[PDB]
């Protein structure tokens, strides 16, 4: 009975502050764990710039833009896509960032998203 989309405010973390640098050891695990942390309010977002991905652990979980036609209520519609060894699992739009566990790090911003609970 979960709705197809949920509005979330994600803490945006700087890469060098992140204590737990990924969600696990396989594509299926990272997607699962990312979803669980998103549900629990314990998921952060790192914006991708040069140097960021090499400082994080693969497989990566990205949130990517799902629709251009509109962004309801200020929350960009996004979906999850994992990457391992240059191969992506999911096909979507532009990356908003890479998801990581949040364990109390102080964010630099909050990113409002409307997440597809695929
Ligand atoms: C109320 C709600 O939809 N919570 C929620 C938030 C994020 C996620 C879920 C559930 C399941 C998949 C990821």
């Amino acid at each position: 009975m979960e709705k197809t989309h949920v509005q979330l405010s994600l803490p945006v973390l700087q890469v060098r502050d992140v204590l737990v640098r990924g969600f696990g050891d396989s594509v299926e695990e990272v997607l699962s764990e990312a979803r669980q942390h998103l549900k629990d309010g314990t998921c952060g977002l790192v914006e991708v710039e040069k140097g960021v991905l090499p400082q994080l652990e693969q497989p990566y979980v990205f949130i990517k833009r799902s629709d251009a036609r509109t962004a309801p209520h200020g929350h960009v519609m996004v979906e999850l896509v994992a990457e391992l060894e240059g191969i992506q699992y999911g096909r979507s739009g532009e990356t908003l960032g890479v998801l990581v566990p949040h364990v109390g790090e102080i964010p630099v911003a909050y990113r409002k998203v409307l997440l597809r609970k695929n």
